[PDB]
């Protein structure tokens, strides 16, 4: 048959609204602007947004729509060489799945705790409450050894946070059972109906940010709202000179913009081919990197107002590191009047924010690993047991981040699978395939017959100069500069530990080199000649079904 499209360009817009804005706006987007300094992120962060973000985000939606194909043959059709960006694409959003459904884990068994008379990390004297801890509110009225009881309830009942990575310790079943749950719910949303959610398109998609305006109201009216912004907008210089605030800014756009994943590949497969998605993804762009530089005031004048209450600094009242959304926001909804069902709907929020990238994300390399069995798989019986598997392996290495150890392989997994080197590899080979093998200027004439018009020289530079660049620059002076990993500023990464975790960013950053060496083993004749045809497009817009031209 054929790919089917879209029945209408309103559900290409929702599909990608709620494939890329979720966890990593409110979730990933705070905390590394929170462990980067202050505002010496963002910098970094819109230097690779206008340069690399929404240049590559476009590229790959109009990729998709090109060549009308999923994450691994689009690459096929518009190089044969330098097809393992679709595999590298691949096994970064399996790595993806598996550790982004450890953080709808903790948001279900929030959700599940928040389900009595008194939030359980409001007041600490509970059985996980070490006696060192102390409420705020007493803080000032009571050194370096008074922890919150919000801090507690993260890492003393929710994650149960072992000495180290090297001491696993045991697999907290009562996580184990919220991970199995998010799986079952994302297995049924993926089998059967596997875009059902239209009849709450509504509510599931203006819900959860009219739940984060709600949280911006509280946070800004708090007394510490002030030194809080001030820590997130003014920049420190000094910072800018760390390597490390450019990987986390760079590939944090990256991330947020579900790009180097096959998804957005896939998203933009699914439209017809004389649409103008130039101006909705512009649109979608902005309203992705606007929700997180919005929800980032939210969350910052609660870290203002909890170094107010605590009189301890901005930069030392949270943790730097994942979990800072689960700090921040559960202290927000204290504030609140009725905080027990406020912190139901943060939660819940939290969930469907997550829930539809999850579906996304999974639905998309589901889709990618179809296209390379299409008649195996996709056909009776075939694609029930295949989903299954895919959810159930995924599951089972998600156990390994739900024991007592499992918060330090979790920013192992944030760190290196599907962010950071891996992102910068795959994001600089898919400019360098487009702009410079098969032409910049090459792509504005399937451009300009796709979405009506010529575009303005933004594109064509982005991919040919900016993003080698910015790709390049930043991974020669992190290698320069290397500063190994650490969890919440204290923890050291064994050597071991390292060593795992560029295992799962050297995992799909070798698939480039690997697909190279077995194009050229599979094809036969002079290596001049052999890299000439396997660089040349094999008809990328082959869709006569639509009124089309031709690559050349
Ligand atoms: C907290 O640290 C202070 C200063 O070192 C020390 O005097 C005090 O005994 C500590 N209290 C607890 C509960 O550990
Ligand atoms: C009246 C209640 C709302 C108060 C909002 C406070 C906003 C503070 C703005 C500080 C900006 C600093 C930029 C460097
Ligand atoms: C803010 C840093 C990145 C901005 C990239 C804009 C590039 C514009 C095209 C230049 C044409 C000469
Ligand atoms: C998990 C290790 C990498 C798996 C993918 C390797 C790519 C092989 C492509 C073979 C077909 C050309
Ligand atoms: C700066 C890097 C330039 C790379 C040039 C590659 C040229 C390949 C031409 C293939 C035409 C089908
Ligand atoms: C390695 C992380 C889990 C990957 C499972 C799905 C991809 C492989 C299917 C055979
Ligand atoms: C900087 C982000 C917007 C770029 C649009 C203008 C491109 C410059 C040449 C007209
Ligand atoms: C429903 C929005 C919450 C805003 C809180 C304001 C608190 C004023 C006392
Ligand atoms: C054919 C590519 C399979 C990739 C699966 C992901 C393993 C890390
Ligand atoms: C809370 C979401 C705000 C979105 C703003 C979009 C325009 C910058
Ligand atoms: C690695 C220690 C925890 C084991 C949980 C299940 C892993 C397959
Ligand atoms: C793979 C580069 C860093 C590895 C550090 C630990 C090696 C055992
Ligand atoms: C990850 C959960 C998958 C369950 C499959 C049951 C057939
Ligand atoms: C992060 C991209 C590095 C490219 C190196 C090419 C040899
Ligand atoms: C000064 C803070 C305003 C925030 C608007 C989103
Ligand atoms: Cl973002
Ligand atoms: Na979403
Ligand atoms: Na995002």
């Amino acid at each position: 048959p054929q790919r089917e499209k879209w029945s209408s360009k309103i559900d290409f817009v929702l599909s990608v609204a709620g494939g890329f804005v979720g966890l990593g706006n409110v979730w990933r987007f705070p905390y590394l602007c929170y462990k980067n300094g202050g505002g010496a992120f963002l910098i970094p962060y819109f230097i690779f947004l206008f340069g690399s973000g929404l240049p590559v985000f476009f590229l790959e939606i109009i990729i998709g729509q090109y060549t009308s194909e999923g994450g691994i043959t689009c690459w096929e059709k518009i190089c044969p060489l330098f097809s393992g960006i679709g595999y590298a694409s691949v096994v970064i959003v399996s790595l993806l799945n598996v550790y982004y459904i450890v953080i709808l884990a903790w948001a279900t068994y929030y959700l599940f705790q928040s389900f009595q008379k008194e939030l359980p990390w409001a007041h600490c004297n509970h059985s996980w409450n070490t006696p060192h801890c102390m409420e705020d509110t007493m803080r000032k009225n009571k050194s370096t050894n008074f922890t919150s009881p919000v801090i507690e309830f993260w890492e003393r009942n929710v994650l149960s946070l072992s000495p180290g990575i090297d001491h696993p310790g045991s697999l907290k079943w009562d996580l184990a059972l919220c991970l199995l749950l998010v799986w079952l719910v994302c297995f049924f949303c993926i089998w059967k109906g596997v875009r059902s959610t239209g009849k709450v398109v509504y509510f599931t998609a203006t819900f959860p940010f009219a739940m984060l305006l709600v949280l911006l109201v509280r946070g800004l009216t708090l007394p510490g709202a002030g030194a809080g912004i001030k820590f997130y907008l003014y920049p420190d210089i000094t910072r800018l000179e760390d390597p490390q605030v450019w990987i986390d800014a760079g590939t944090q756009i990256f991330f947020s913009y579900a790009i180097c994943l096959g998804a957005m590949t896939s998203l933009g497969s699914y439209n017809k081919y004389k649409y103008n998605s130039y101006r909705d993804c512009m649109l979608l762009g902005c309203l992705n990197s606007g929700t997180s530089f919005v929800s980032g005031f939210a969350i910052f004048s609660i870290l203002g107002f909890m170094a107010q209450e605590q009189g301890v600094d901005i930069a030392d009242v949270a943790e730097s590191g994942p979990g800072l959304a689960f700090i921040a926001y559960p202290k927000a909804v204290t504030m609140m009047p009725l905080p027990t069902f406020w912190s139901i709907l943060f939660f819940i929020m939290l969930l469907l924010l997550g829930l539809d990238s999850q579906f996304v994300e999974v639905e998309g390399q589901i889709t990618s690993l179809v296209d390379l069995y299409p008649s195996f798989l996709r056909k009776g019986y075939r694609r029930e047991i295949f989903i299954a598997f895919v959810c159930s392996i995924s599951y089972l290495l998600g156990l390994t981040m739900v024991t007592e150890g499992g918060m330090y392989v979790f920013q192992l997994f944030d760190y290196y699978a599907a962010s950071g080197v891996c992102l910068l590899w795959v994001a600089f080979f898919e400019c360098f395939v487009i702009a410079w093998i098969y032409g910049g200027d090459n792509l504005y004439d399937g451009i300009e017959d796709m979405i009506g018009y010529r575009p303005g020289p933004w594109m064509k530079y982005s991919w040919a100069v900016i993003t080698p660049v910015l790709c390049v620059g930043c991974f020669i002076f992190s290698l320069v500069k290397y500063v190994p990993l650490t969890y919440n500023k204290t923890y050291v990464y064994p050597n071991w530990a390292i060593g795992l975790g560029w295992s799962l960013a050297l995992s799909s950053m070798l698939c480039v080199p690997l697909v190279i060496v077995i194009r050229l083993c599979q094809t036969e004749g002079p290596f001049l000649v052999r890299v000439k045809y396997l660089l040349t497009p094999r008809e990328p817009n082959r869709w006569a079904v639509e009124r089309e031209g031709a690559t050349p």
